[PDB]
C-alpha cells in the first residue's frame, strides 16, 4: 500500500451540481479519464493523479489549495483561485486579474507555482473540495506522463514546454506553459458533512468568505492543515533539509545555555523549573540550582493555559526560583520566567502559513504552533543581546580587527580590552544569536534580569 490505488473508489456527490448525472459508482481511474487524461498503463513512477492522506503529510511543503468558479462551462469564463491569493479569468473563445485565453493563463500558472514552490518542495499538491470546475479545468494547464528529470538540472521535472519539447523543475522553467505531473487530493473524500464554510468556521477565524476562488482555496488547504497538523500530530514524520535547519537548531542551543546560565549567576534562582518537553535535559550542566522537570508536549490547537499547568495540586510552589519555558507556549507567562516563543507571523521556507493565525514550522518536524500574542508577555521584558564567558583569555590555533563592545561580558573587557579568543566567540555567538531571531524565535526574560549583574562574577 505504498500509493493511492487508480482503483479506489472516489465520492461523487460534491461534483453532481457542476456534473448532473454523475454515475455514484466511481474509481480514480475512471475519474482521470473523465478528466481528459488518459495513464496508458504506465509503470514510470506517476501512478496516479490522486494521492493518499499519508503522502499528502509528507509533502505538506508542495500544498497549494485550488478552486475554480463559474462567472457565467467551455461557453463562459472560469475564475482560478490559488491559496496564495491570485485570482486569474479564463475565457475560452485577492489579487483579481481580467479575463484572457488559456494560451496565456497557463503561462501565468507555471511562473506562480515556480517562484512559490522553488525552495519548498520537488512538486505541487492542489489540495481541492473538489466540485466538478477544477478537474475539468485541468485539461487546459496540465500535461501528465512518465517520471522526468529536468533538462537544465537533476531534479525532478514539474513544468514542461510546448515551444522547446523540453522539461523542467521549479528553478527552470522560466518561459514554460504547462504543468507537468502535478499531485491533488480532495478533501472532501475524508467524509465530511455540511459544506467548505461551515467545516472551516468551526476551527478558523483568520480566513474570512469574499466569496471570491482564492477565498476558497485558502479556506481548503486551511481547514486540511488543521485535519492533518491541529487535531492529528504526527511526530515521527522526518522532513528534508532545504535550509537554514541545522544552524537554526544549534544556535537555539547555544543561546538556550547561554541565556539560562546568565540568569542563574546574575539572580542566583535556588530552583528552577523547566517547563515543557518531556525529552528535555538540563541547557546548564553544571549550574548549582535545583533542577525539576515538568511534561508538556508542543501545543498545536490553543496555547496551554497557566492555570492549567501549575495549579491542580513538583515543588508546588513555581513562584519560588525561576520558570524556564523554552518552546512551552503559555497564554501568560508568569512574572518569574526565561522565554523562548516563536512568532507565527515570521516570513520564512521554513514556516508554512496555518490555521486561525497559527503556522506550520517544519524543521526536521512539523509543529502547528498558535497565533503569537503580545499579551502573553505583559509580566516580562524582552531579552537583550548579550555575551558572557567566563572561560580563560587563551587564543589556541582566521584573521583579526580588534573587537569594542558593550555587551560582550569578559574579564579581558572588564579589564579593559578584549581578547582574540572572546572577540572570536562573541563574533560567532552574535551570528548564532541573528540566525535564531531572522529563523521567528524571540526573547523574553523577568524584568529584574540585568547584564550589568554579570561583572562581579569576575574577582
Ligand atoms: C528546495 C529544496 C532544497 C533541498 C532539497 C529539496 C528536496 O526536498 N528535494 C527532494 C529536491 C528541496 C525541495
Ligand atoms: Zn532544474
Ligand atoms: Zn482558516
Ligand atoms: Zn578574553
Amino acid at each position: 500500500p505504498t500509493h493511492l490505488s487508480v482503483d479506489t473508489k472516489f465520492k461523487t456527490e460534491g461534483l453532481c451540481v457542476d456534473i448532473p448525472g454523475i454515475p455514484k459508482d466511481m474509481t480514480y481511474r475512471r475519474l482521470i479519464s473523465m478528466m481528459g487524461f488518459k495513464m496508458n498503463y504506465q509503470v514510470n513512477g506517476y501512478p496516479n493523479m490522486f494521492i493518499t492522506r499519508e503522502e499528502a503529510i509528507r509533502h505538506v511543503r508542495a500544498w497549494i489549495g485550488f478552486d475554480v468558479e463559474g462567472c457565467h462551462g467551455t461557453n463562459l469564463p472560469l475564475q482560478l483561485g490559488f491559496s496564495t491569493g491570485v485570482n486569474l479569468v479564463a475565457v475560452p473563445t485577492p489579487l483579481m486579474y481580467k479575463g484572457l485565453p488559456w494560451n496565456v493563463v497557463r503561462i501565468k500558472i507555471v511562473q506562480m507555482l515556480s517562484d512559490t514552490l522553488k525552495n519548498l518542495s520537488d512538486r505541487v499538491v492542489f489540495v481541492l473540495w473538489a466540485h466538478g470546475f477544477e478537474l475539468t479545468s485541468m485539461k487546459y494547464f496540465v500535461k501528465i506522463g512518465p517520471e522526468r528529470t529536468c533538462c537544465l538540472c537533476d531534479r525532478r521535472a514539474t513544468c514542461f514546454s510546448t515551444a522547446s519539447d523540453t522539461y523542467a523543475c521549479w528553478h527552470h522553467s522560466i518561459g514554460f506553459d504547462y504543468v507537468y505531473n502535478p499531485f491533488m487530493i480532495d478533501v472532501q473524500q475524508w467524509g465530511f458533512t455540511g459544506n467548505l464554510q461551515s467545516n472551516h468556521d468551526l476551527y478558523c477565524q483568520v480566513h474570512g468568505n469574499a466569496h471570491v476562488a482564492s477565498c476558497d482555496a485558502i479556506m481548503t488547504r486551511c481547514l486540511a492543515v488543521h485535519e492533518c497538523f491541529v487535531k492529528r500530530v504526527d511526530w515521527t514524520i522526518e522532513y528534508p533539509i532545504i535550509g537554514d535547519e541545522l544552524k537554526i537548531n544549534a544556535a537555539c542551543r547555544k543561546v538556550q545555555h547561554m541565556v539560562v546560565k546568565a540568569a542563574l549567576l546574575a539572580d542566583k534562582f535556588p530552583v528552577l523549573h523547566d517547563i515543557g518537553n518531556p525529552k528535555a535535559i538540563k541547557c546548564v550542566p553544571q549550574a548549582d540550582v535545583e533542577w525539576k522537570f515538568y511534561d508538556a508536549q508542543p501545543c498545536s490547537d490553543k496555547a496551554y493555559k497557566i492555570e492549567e499547568l501549575f495549579y491542580s495540586y513538583h515543588s508546588d510552589k513555581f513562584t519560588d526560583g525561576v520558570c524556564l519555558f523554552w518552546n512551552c507556549n503559555v497564554d501568560r507567562y508568569p512574572a518569574n520566567s526565561i522565554v523562548c516563543r516563536f512568532d507565527t507571523r515570521v516570513l520564512s521556507n521554513l514556516n508554512l502559513p496555518g490555521c486561525d493565525g497559527g503556522s506550520l514550522y517544519v524543521n526536521k518536524h512539523a509543529f502547528h504552533t498558535p497565533a503569537f500574542d503580545k499579551s502573553a508577555f505583559v509580566n516580562l521584558k524582552q531579552l537583550p543581546f548579550f555575551y558572557y564567558s567566563d572561560s580563560p583569555c587563551e587564543s589556541h590555533g582566521i584573521d583579526y580587527v580588534p573587537l569594542k563592545s558593550a555587551t560582550c561580558i569578559t574579564r579581558c573587557n572588564l579589564g579593559g580590552a578584549v581578547c582574540r579568543h572572546h572577540a572570536n566567540e562573541y563574533r560567532l555567538y552574535l551570528d548564532a544569536y541573528n540566525m535564531m531571531i531572522s529563523a521567528g524565535f524571540s526573547l523574553w526574560v523577568y524584568k529584574q534580569f540585568d547584564t550589568y549583574n554579570l561583572w562581579n562574577t569576575f574577582t
